């Protein structure tokens, strides 16, 4: 055997329904660090404008 | 020998994904550097403004 992959994992309805709540969560999940993040640095800025007056 | 380089790190999935990190990332670290060495630089305006309305 040179090679054994699989392909098509599938139910023929649920299959599409599969892929697309994938993609779905995946956004959520973007937008959700993305948020967490910037309000990190967001936070972080603030501390070094403090910093930088004083 | 006259020379040695090595050429090509990759592979080629990789290989463009690998300079797109790169890009990235050193962005950020731009941005970080620059927004701090611009703090100084309003410190300084302002300690000069002060000095010269002195």
């Amino acid at each position: 055997l040179d090679d054994v992959s699989l392909t098509h994992l599938t139910f023929g309805k649920e299959f599409t329904e599969a892929v697309e709540a994938k993609q779905v969560a995946q956004q959520e999940a973007e937008r959700a660090r993305f948020v967490v993040e910037k309000a990190e640095q967001q936070k972080k800025a603030a501390i070094i404008s403090a910093e930088g007056d004083s």
